[PDB]
């Protein structure tokens, strides 16, 4: 609200990658700060901590004028909540929320699997098609058919969780093969939340991050 | 709302005990259906699934008339907006929600912590102290001397931030010593919420449950 | 010589009990310490980090003598080469040791699933039955001394790799009952192992550690 | 006799380096076969456990002759003992098995940390420090052969133990630099282990993996 808006990270997608695809989406301008451009990632890290005043010593922090804001779950209600791309209706508000706390699951799991632990296997032939099952099933539920152009989880328009999900098979697909084969609906929801003209450009311009 | 209130999930505290400490304090009348008490608690779990329609296959499940809720933190945040107990400003609202997204964050870290994988020094020295020193900083923040009587994470009223961090710290004791000994504000916060009629006397009449 | 064995730990099961199993077994007498059995368990521990020279902080450690030993698995391997349960040929040597290192896989597993985390079911159904499978074979290829009633995983003698699965399924099974009701091999495993006198007499005496 | 050796696993450094770099120690011929070099690396890890019968469906897989190996620590146990690098007394092969089960944890640790975790700082400035400072003076210990140019952790000869520090510091330098600069002991083993002329000779040849 004619304040700076500022977003402190580490230079990767992580935990910021969905509110960077919510300033791009309602064309928000902010400072993009990441750690690890100008110096030791950990060394401005440290720094940051000892400049603002941070409620948990962790990043993403949103800073609206000296307003700091933290925790990527808190700071995307709150801007959906404002920018209203929460759900009309006490109920849609709650499943929207519902949606994103899936995501969360799922995205965890994912960032927790790798090589060395072994359980790469599980998470693709297991954890991954349930949760896109659920996520298939969710989308079937809110009809399509009515307006078949519109893919949206929650109501008749976006929702941050529409841009959750997308952000998590996108970062999904970073490391591992392209799954939605099987997932009709949620394929169709991904490829018309990315062809979005903000989130299409956003994409494009964005610089390939190992994280 | 005229409607049945049912809390379906396992014999124990578990990912649910916020929710029923929202049911009593705010006086809410609801059945608390618990697993594994008719018979082998994952033979139930799995019969629910089948005559319930769930959108991640996961309890807590919230049915309120005919109406399916899943996701301990979305029926948390529905119930507390619905019943005005999320703050009541804009800003509020985001503190009680970043402040319940930190409890996450330790309370997950408690539960991920036992002897077999030997990380419970690490919690007891250096992660559960480092959070409480969090909360005991934000308490502090929220100007307790002006109603020291009253203890509040967010603006001058009880939200389920409030809830939350005693429920986390109730669970913890569970397992481990009390280390509120060096957290004063916290001390007292989680003294003045335990004492509450409604909460006081909901846990005098809980049942001892190992987890 | 014949040097006094001590072993330090919590009085929990945890990782120090395939170690007592093996005492037990071999009918070797030493001091079972436990820390907690009266005062703080955690205080103790401190205590006897500060009194004894760990070479990683953590416990259990195994005194011989002024000898110390850490490491719950070098411990196994150690105590078993010394005293026969190890296997008769460099090749048995190694599949003793394959079969533990895929104990402590699983048994991580289990260690590592609880309500909390929502990956109770998963390990139910799809982890615990896998690697029960796992075993089954190996037992079954290893049959010319299937005799009528003793079952071991390598040669024709008990090797720690039998303690180890035994210990495996008897952890489990405080929290998980009737998990090996479709593996005829392992359950009759587990029954022969049981049975044996030292070991019997063992169980039977142990008191109930919930850890 | 002079059987064929061929290791089976991804086409990664993960769990196979260290036998890896066992085997470039020792000189020893062997096959390097490394799933999806060219197509998808999880059909041809399909087909592998199709083609061939392991024990718990993971690999490494170490196949000398018709007899397949598995589990990457019983491997390296199985081939140190065969080759003379795993200790000349019954207790320096205990001290070489109790360093590498201490390498297995905090390898482990570093394997499971990262940004989306939010565990990077805990690991970098807790974690790795305490065990640094645990590898420093077990080497201290045997300084004895910390021969001007030559650092071992146990006996007055390389042992897998000292590969194994060796693959640990290096498999976290390529994420995490200069680790090393307060532990001069480790720093010179490192230095020393990295320039043997056939370990040297192997690491100035195998390609750059980010796994």
């Amino acid at each position: 609200m004619g304040d700076n808006i500022v977003l402190y990270y580490f230079d990767a997608r992580g935990k910021a990658e969905l509110i960077r695809l919510i300033f791009a989406y309602l064309g928000i301008e902010y400072t993009d700060k990441r750690f690890g451009v100008n110096g030791d990632a950990f060394v401005e890290f440290k720094n940051f901590k000892k400049e603002k005043d941070t409620p948990f010593e962790q990043v993403p922090i949103l800073q609206i004028g000296d307003l700091i804001l933290a925790q990527s779950q808190a700071i995307v209600r709150y801007l959906s909540k404002k920018y209203n791309i929460c759900g009309e209706s006490e109920l849609n508000e709650f499943y929207a929320d519902m949606i994103f706390c899936g995501v969360q699951d799922i995205h965890y799991k994912f960032n927790n699997t790798n090589l060395f632990k072994q359980n790469e296997t599980t998470f693709l032939n297991e954890d991954l098609p349930k949760w896109s099952g659920y996520f298939e099933k969710l989308l079937k539920k809110n009809h399509t058919n009515n307006n078949n152009d519109k893919y949206y989880f929650v109501g008749n328009n976006l929702t941050y969780a529409d841009l959750a999900v997308f952000n998590l098979y996108d970062d999904i697909e970073t490391k591992y093969p392209s799954s939605l084969k099987n997932f009709p609906l949620l394929k169709a929801h991904n490829e018309f939340i990315s062809n979005l003209p903000n989130i299409k450009n956003y994409i494009t311009n964005r610089k390939e991050s190992v994280y």
